[PDB]
């Protein structure tokens, strides 16, 4: 019933921020998208965007305690953090990892993840729309 | 308007095989699952399974000069063959690459693969439902 | 009762091809040999040899199938092939690698299988005799 | 006095396939080329295609047993086939690896092969011609 | 006509020593087995076993000076000592490397031996019965 | 119409030089031979050679600086020089690095080169006709 | 007379979080403890904790400029920061690493710490024991 | 016309903190030598710091969206932010790396950046006043 | 209430041996001050030490028979023999791993562990204290 | 009051060769360009190049001796020569080594070198002025 | 006045072991040479050979402890033994590796020592005479 | 009955030098011990010194084609160059590599060199006493 999407570092700068990796949605826009597709599908969505390792860490935390799923877009912490990933490791509920752009397309340590060994599954490349097909698995 | 979903060596064998890690629908229920999804978005799946790299690398030829896109799960072959990266960098429309299992929580050998670089996106750990998903994107 | 001996890619040119690491015994007194050997231990024996993958697949999903054992000289596809290793994972019955030449003592690519975690055990260096031996163990 | 010219994966596609990287020359046209200069050298020119692996192995073996030259160019199992590698070793006639782009600018997978050191030599990044000058070596 | 069979450390703790890798049979058993087996094989088996490597190297000199055939299980120095390679690289007899378990299903440094390539050939994952096997082959 | 050959360390010693590696074929030789084969195809072929560095950088600048195409082999330069590598880089007309071994069949250090990148193409392994080649390619 | 202990990323969930690799001794059970040892050793135990990187850093600094000793378990800013190293490089008076899990015996990237080298000493897989065995040290 | 320097984690520490590596020159000396050097160069000087990786990526995200030029040391996530990178790479204007000490003369990992590769350049190891030689480029 | 303090190869040169790695406390004394603590914690210590692996192997085995814990600074082995921790493996009670020297202060080799991972737990860097240290946790 | 800078490989060629890697300025602008900015700084600079190794350890050993200061742009040798490192270690003056390219922008084997570890410290990608910027640090 | 030359495991089998790897001199003739050449010099040889680490151990413990030089073989050990590098390394008086093949001509493990860095200085590959020139320069 | 002494970069340097590392004995006083060494052992030395590798292997093939011996210190280029290696290669009489000091115990990258494969033996870390031995290996 409830998801809880979570972005890390640098989405907040997404619209404006190298578009042609990227793309020209704002996390505005992406919020509202991922509000919306929720609605049509029953769920409610908390979206929550951070450049605080120690942020995204208490969302996570508080996602554990609730027993709530996860969308999870850490950026670039996705290859540095195991702090993410051992707060990740504590939520029983599913966890998506998301990234917009492939990063098996680009520099080679894009291509590994501390996060995805524990995550339930991982979708890449498919842009914002990535997002929006987490949302609908978690609805089935 | 058109999809080839393209499928692997041992994914026929999908059904009785493992189910711990790849779950217990068989390989027809999964053309018939997305088959019906297709409907309902408007397009039609062309399902096709080989334990063949040769029947594989043909089925991708033919979607190149028909600029249709791809859905593919290569099973192995992810891991080993060039060769099919190769034909798949002929793809003009767009190429999603599959994964049942998370293959980031498995062994390691399991966490490089040739195609993801010059796949559109990536759907792994989801099961059978990233094909499902990767359908919905490309009706996009 | 039944056990499956599977041979891989350049086994049928065993004989003739390079005999100071393979031996001048052909492929098919090599069947006769362990046709032979399995009449004595009570077994029947059932010899394949394929240069296709996608055959050795085919009878090792078989032989998964039938809950029969398997002795499996790969030939070059033990260092490449994920896609085998993951039809043999699929056996229930033993599963006995074997190669002819000792591999330790050549090229260090050959000191790598994908099979060998998989199977039961392994025998290499002892010649077309670790097939007797395999056959043996199986026998108790 | 016959010369055995054998392409691997994706070479049927030559021609329409990302021209940047491998050219216009289709491979109709290739055998066509091939099979003249063969004429003015007074060699004949076999020349095959085949995407299937097993399809390579057997005519390796033919020209192993018919102590005739190879020259080939075995696309992306260069870099991931031993199989063929240990098929190419049986052969006691000249094999000359050919790749008509310059694999050692590109990926740096591609800058490996199985194949190179049980060539007799190995040309690459000259196109086409490639196949041409290999002919005329053997011609001496 | 006579075999010596050369056991390393921790080999007497076979029997009581986690039985889910090596087994129920203890070391004496073994011991009887294997003089069984060699009595129908027509051989004698001096089976010896030591926690000591210059103990091993001197059993292993004594059979190079007698040129008698070796089944080595050296346990963990199979892993780590190049001075017990060096002795066995003296024998001119064969030489079987035997391990009980299949230690390619194990951590990853026991897939390295430094006696394999200086083996005549390598049992392993047969249990206890790798040692009969190993007899029956110098029978021959 | 003009093409400058260079030739690096240790190509004056060719002939008397390990024979079995490189051949009985001198470096005057190797000049005459290849002055020779210019003239059945219309161009004047300018052989150098040098154990020096800077010697060599001299010659490709000049080349560069005339927009001639080059045939080089560099000896042991191949396998250690950036400047060298940073010099052939400055080049319009092409550029084909030659070896007369087959370089994949020695040291596992001579598999790579720092020149083959920006290499046009590549001959190895075919003797000093693979000169002759070379020539002939720029002849088109 | 005084030490600091200093508790990094996800030691708050201590407590509820995987009981089998941390145990259900919450964080404030763990001051309590560690607080009552403190009195038993007549030093004053300051613990804090803190998710934030910036924090623990200025905890440190705080504990140089006081030349006070820490104990130190920083999560998993052990395997990743080097900021933090620096800070701790920057203490006169001594410096124990503390974890409760052995990391040695989990994923192989937890088997390296950049503070470990800067450390006086390190307690792992003790439990919360760790922490009252690092302060008795620190008492002498 | 405006520079922005930023400093990151424990560059405050700067001063007191081992001056055999670093200096006795303070962090507040440090902003009074270069807002001087500013102002014989005709520049405006801002120059931050701060041991939160989240406060440095908002003042970079600032520049990026001011179009101003960035000096950045960022100490120790010099080696470990891909965070930092992301933002840095946004940049339009230029962006100088500095390090005080010669990294290259230390511990093994402190000779990769991961901003190296998206500034414009990096100077290390002339000290303090590698900031104001930064400024001096900046103000051609 | 028994323990075993096992000590490996060179620890009956402490005293004498690089006391500014080791101290100038020598094994006797060591014994003397672990016999004392042990008395204060109602334990019986028996504390041994050999170069002999062998006799190490011995005193572990015997261990494992009586279900008595173990601490144990195995030396150099530590780095080096599978062997020992074949037979560490063995116990059922726990083991601490002791070093005197931070090891991960030191050349690069002594930063691995054969014993760790099958440890309860390590302490390293604390001197001959952390024996005493580890015998209080068995005291609990 | 003396500086010497030395060019190494190709930097003669610097102008014509590569723009847009290294600039349009010659080398003799260079030259001039330095002999001005060192008589505003009150020094008097001598700068050389050379393409010759042995030439530039003359230079080098020359500065040793005269204990006066270097700043060194090696080129191709900064990735490939101990015997240049070794040269410049004999250095009482400070060395600055000089990039005009960032080499951390570009091929990964240019992110080494064997002079920075013992140069005083390194500016690279700030173009020419890098010279100059190098310069005024010496200056102080 | 006195030296001590130790000889490692299988030194005793010189001699009859592989003689075109080590020679036909055997170790008594070894030390016959050795006793005559020390009394030419003015020295007494103490020459001692075990297969044996923990004698090994014991002997240089003495050498260290009387403050005399040792020349040491240690055969494989010398690749393996972290606890024999920890004796030498208490030695005041020179130590001088040697060994009588190249190693660096064999397998690419003999080409790592733990002695060699800890040794004064290192010979290989002069047979026999490798311990006179040792002694010889112990002698100055 | 005669010898070559061949020197390679910074050799001449050897005098002044950093002499903790290399000693105060110049090069002119090195070709004196030698000189009068040989002349006791009924050699003649012919020593001589470049800092240019084209020089070396000038005075290489030299004796090469006098089938001379040849005692070779090549400096840095002993870990560099490829090319100096090739020319060795081609000397019938043997080859001794000499270091004055003990590379092992230095920089990582000194302990590789292309030449000790080929050379007949190596002396390192004796000082310049290791030429004086080399010598007298050469008289035996
Ligand atoms: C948001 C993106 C990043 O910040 C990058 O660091 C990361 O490598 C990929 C990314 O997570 C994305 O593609 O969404
Ligand atoms: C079908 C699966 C396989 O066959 C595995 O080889 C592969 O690593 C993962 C796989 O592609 C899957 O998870 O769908
Ligand atoms: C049959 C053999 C091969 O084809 C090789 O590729 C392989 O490395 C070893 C082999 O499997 C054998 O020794 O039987
Ligand atoms: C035919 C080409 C391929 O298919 C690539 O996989 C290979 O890396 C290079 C190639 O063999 C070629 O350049 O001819
Ligand atoms: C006896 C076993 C051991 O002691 C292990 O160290 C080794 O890795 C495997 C072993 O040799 C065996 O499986 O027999
Ligand atoms: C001339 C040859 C050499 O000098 C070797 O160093 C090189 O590895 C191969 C070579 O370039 C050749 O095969 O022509
Ligand atoms: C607190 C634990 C962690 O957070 C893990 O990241 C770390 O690898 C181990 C740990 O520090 C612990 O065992 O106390
Ligand atoms: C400020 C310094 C650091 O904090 C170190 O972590 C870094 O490796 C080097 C440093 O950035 C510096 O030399 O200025
Ligand atoms: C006793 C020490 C040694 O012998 C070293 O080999 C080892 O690396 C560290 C040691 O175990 C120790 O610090 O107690
Ligand atoms: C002069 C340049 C070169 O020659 C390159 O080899 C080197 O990697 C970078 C260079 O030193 C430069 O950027 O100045
Ligand atoms: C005695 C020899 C050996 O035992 C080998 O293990 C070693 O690699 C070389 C050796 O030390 C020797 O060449 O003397
Ligand atoms: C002469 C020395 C050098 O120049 C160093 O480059 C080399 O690593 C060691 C050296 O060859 C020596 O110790 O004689």
């Amino acid at each position: 019933l409830i998801v809880n999407v979570i972005n890390g570092p640098n989405l907040g700068r997404l619209g404006r921020r190298e578009p042609a990796v990227y793309g020209g949605t704002t996390h505005d826009e992406l919020v509202a998208l991922i509000e919306r597709e929720a609605a049509e599908l029953g769920l409610k969505a908390v979206v929550r965007q951070s450049d605080s390792e120690a942020q995204l860490l208490d969302w996570i935390h508080q996602a554990a305690d609730a027993a709530e799923p996860v969308i999870l877009n850490a950026g670039g912490l996705t290859h540095t953090s195991v702090a993410l990933r051992d707060a990740c490791a504590e939520l029983s509920a599913p966890l998506i990892e998301v990234h917009i752009s492939n990063v098996h397309a680009r520099e080679e340590f894009r291509r590994h993840s501390y996060l995805s060994p524990i995550a339930t599954g991982v979708i890449v490349g498919l842009g914002i729309q990535g997002y929006l097909l987490a949302l609908r698995y978690l609805a089935e």
